[PDB]
């Protein structure tokens, strides 16, 4: 019964239980003064234990993109409240199992005496508890509503107080999350890329520039010629020098893509739009190559200085201007240097705040490796994990295919620890649409084990592989960190004669080792 | 205890219990005569229910790629035979939660009376019984060598006294277990594959595009170059006139992917390779672009008729035949027309025996839908089926990336039956790395409703997204064929205004309604 809904080991009674909650412009000082109700099974007040997560929940609601953000304030239980941990969020398995009333709201019977008597352990009150979200280590808590009136509220911070440009005090407040940690200034970068813009308009060569400006619509093809011309010539502007040296090798950053996402931009933006930060934000929100202005790419924020940011900005901004004409519809003037800048710096916050959270990278866990075609994962977590200190055998499934045409698995290599971590090669095996493909195994240079499928494999769309890996531990003794040659496994897919220096397509899968 | 390890829901006495072997050549006869033994847990005879499953386990073990393939008997047990089916292949875990030794082999203990008695439920054995693999409806049966003896072995099928070249025999046995199918006459396309080339080498304006062949080594830039007049040239010929007709639209079956695999051939194939059917097999087998050739591309084998399969080997053949000399190694003359020919048809088996067997398309099951730089999936399998003949919710966790820069994702069609099937828009959300953002739901034409996300989504390396819908049912009525306005849900990815319609990347997740 309450075993199927209810995380025991998750659960507590504290004194003085706090969390937080966040709360739109407007109301962060009424609700300071009480916390009072404004499916039904789930109708409470929300807070978390995080108050940078509760920071996401302070945006005008009529303007989520890029309206003004709220605040946050801290709400505290007086006496002892006990938070019950759920394992599921479906009310009517948490009433059947809980043995509750199978009619009556769950969080309407949470706050009633004989609920509190039953699951409190003496607390005042229950409050349910849930994981936040796949992807956080955050929980979500729901108070009842009337139990909810005993909360204490206190202030964390008010957004607006801060009296900074767009989203800036919610995206640097939620920043302090991580002290990697991109951690960026806006009101530098927004100044430094007025600057910059300013230097780049009022200069010889970008001027001349210009002036061959068709300055009347042209077509597509010729837009991005004269636009990657002009940002050859912008990018040697001693203002914009760190990004010359930043974003000359990657080509992400290449002026081509700048040319691209410049057009992509002119072309989406009419009047209308343009004159609304909201309508510019979820416009240019749902437009492809942001990373080449936003110096992303390979899994890494590259452009993470205020001084490269904004030049990054201040060039994609003049380009902008230049495209409006050449294959637009409104007047460059201000949208360029107006809405454009406002909202790509809230777009860069939207992302960095992505990669400041805590994420698992490709081949991690169960997130995927995606590479040359190929798509290779562990089947699940637990098959990312190689426990040590026993004596036995040990299955990994992963899984593999290809987008669209038939690509080859060459193999599979595995790192061991010769005599204490082994490839069980009568149990590691490939199978592709069910075919069982046995292996060939055999060790090799440094501590890694080479296992060839005994007929070709190939992969593609319709087609798919599951690799199963089996390992055998001959003693308890526990794998120690130096053991293993690495941290990962590494498919091979095709063969490319590359670099006059012929290599595989490498395919990773990143494990840990446990126990 | 054996709960933790037997399935009983799966496991049966049965009566003449019968299943199938499949042996090397040289034993297919001797094998006849009696089953006999030749980690330790697992020392036993094998063998399967599926007969084609089976036939794979029959080539030559020193050439498993080319090899000779033996055949496939039917082995059974006179008398009551106990099946039990296993939920673990970890022998220990077996071995102690079926309470037995710890110490002697599995195996071992099976073939015991004391096992027999306990386990056999009266049958005269046990055989024990596993998932035959990932992808597979197949069993897999593991006799105890002992028992095994009792076995009344019978021949299915011999691939040697089918006298047929390559794995012909092998491939088109299992062929008949599909009877889409791609049920093959090797034969007839090895018949024609020869004429053809024949008829191409012997030809006017071929002979004429050969004259002027550098014909000696070339860059590679040149080398595709010459290939791709002398592929244009030769799909004139009356011979190949269906191939120019079934090439003419899909890319991945141009002149340049075909010029393209041409020199990635004679450029790995030197002279021992080129006099071994296993070595060019073992070389062939991990080159890319393979599926030009097959006209294989978007989940579908094209090229399934004898006559269009030996248009497009003769027609690859006569293009390698011209790469070797321009950017290769040896003398094309046999090659091209010998092993190169001998080793494709492999080839083609092994995939279209693939496509053959029953597997889930992308965006199906947990089966990855790539498209467009993103990978999207269903979470679980569970997650893939809409219950229905209840009144309640349910959720589905959709994963999603993208491969390399930020990408995002404009939101969420859903399908639905308004009344009876909804969208549950406050438990509808989606997560990026964690940051649980809400989503604006609104029903739009067509029994569809579109979710936007409450702010900007955006997936990439290292960052990734969990769509979590949520569903509402009004009523215990089943939903019914017919109902459901389609059978996919589709992510939106960036858009992009081409075909001067601007439209959205689209990723369809395909689920099944169920109960
Ligand atoms: N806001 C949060 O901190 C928070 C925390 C965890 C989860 N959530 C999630 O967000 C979704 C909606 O929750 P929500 O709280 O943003 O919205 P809600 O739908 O409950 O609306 C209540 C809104 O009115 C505001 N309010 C103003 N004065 C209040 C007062 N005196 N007492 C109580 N509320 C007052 C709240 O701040 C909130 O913005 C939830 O369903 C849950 O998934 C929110
Ligand atoms: N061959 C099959 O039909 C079959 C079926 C299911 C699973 N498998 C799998 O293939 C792997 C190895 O099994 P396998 O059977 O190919 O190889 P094996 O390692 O047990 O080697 C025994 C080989 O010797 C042959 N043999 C010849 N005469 C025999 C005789 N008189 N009695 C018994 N065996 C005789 C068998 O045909 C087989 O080819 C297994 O570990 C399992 O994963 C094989």
């Amino acid at each position: 019964g309450a075993d199927d809904v209810v995380d025991s080991s998750k659960s507590f009674v504290m004194e003085n239980f706090s969390s937080y909650h966040g709360t739109k412009p407007g109301y962060v000082d009424s609700i300071q003064k009480g916390i009072q109700k404004p499916d039904d099974d789930w109708k409470g007040f929300y807070s978390t234990d995080n108050k940078y997560d509760a920071a996401g929940y302070s945006v005008d609601n009529e303007n989520p993109l890029s309206g003004k953000a709220g605040g946050v304030v801290k709400v505290t239980y007086p006496g002892l409240t006990k938070v019950l941990a759920l394992k599921v969020d479906n009310a009517e398995t948490i009433k059947k199992e809980l043995g509750l009333s199978l009619t009556e709201p769950l969080m309407e019977q949470v706050g009633t005496e004989e609920f509190i008597k039953r699951f409190g352990d003496g607390a005042s009150r229950v409050v349910l508890s849930l994981p936040f979200a796949e992807g956080s280590s955050s929980v979500e808590y729901i108070n009842n509503w009337e139990q909810a009136k005993a909360l204490s509220v206190e202030l964390e911070i008010n957004f607006e107080t801060r009296g900074k440009r767009g989203q800036d005090a919610m995206y640097e407040y939620m920043a302090q999350a991580c002290a990697s940690c991109i951690n960026l200034d806006w009101d530098v970068i927004r100044d430094k890329t007025k600057t910059k813009i300013e230097s780049l308009k009022e200069h010889g060569p970008i001027k001349n520039k210009m002036s061959e400006s068709p300055n009347k619509t042209v077509s597509e093809e010729k837009a991005k010629q004269y636009l990657e011309e002009f940002h050859q010539t912008a990018l040697e502007h001693p203002e914009l020098s760190e990004l010359k040296t930043v974003t000359g090798t990657n080509p992400v950053f290449a002026g081509a893509n700048y040319a691209a996402w410049a057009v992509n931009v002119a072309q989406v933006i009419d009047s209308e739009t343009a004159d609304n930060l909201e309508k510019t934000t979820a416009a240019l929100s749902i437009l492809p190559g942001i990373g080449s202005v936003m110096g992303i790419a390979d899994g890494a924020v590259h452009h993470n200085t205020e001084e490269i940011v904004a030049q990054s900005i201040a060039l994609s901004s003049l380009m902008v201007a230049q495209a409006i004409p050449l294959v637009g519809e409104l007047v460059d003037i201000g949208f360029a240097a107006y809405n454009f800048v406002e909202s790509i710096i809230n777009l860069f916050q939207v992302v960095h705040n992505s990669y400041n959270r805590p994420a698992y990278s490709p081949g991690h866990k169960t997130q995927p490796f995606l590479h040359d075609g190929y798509a290779v994962s562990w089947n699940t977590v637990e098959d990312s994990i190689i426990r040590t200190g026993f004596q036995g055998e040990s299955g990994h499934d992963i899984k593999i295919t290809a987008e669209n045409t038939p690509l080859p698995i060459a193999g599979v290599l595995l790192p061991t620890i010769p005599g204490k971590l082994d490839v069980n090669k009568s149990k590691t095996h490939i199978s592709v649409n069910g075919r069982k493909i046995r292996m060939r195994c055999r060790a090799i240079d440094g501590d890694v084990t080479f296992c060839r499928p005994k007929s070709p494999v190939y992969v593609g769309n319709g087609v798919h592989a599951n690799l199963h890996v089996a390992f055998h531990r001959s003693s308890s003794e526990k794998i120690h960190s130096n053991e293993i040659s690495s941290d990962s496994i590494g498919v091979l897919g095709y063969q490319k004669t590359v670099d006059h220096t012929k290599v595989n397509s490498k395919l990773s899968l990143f494990f840990e080792i446990k126990s």
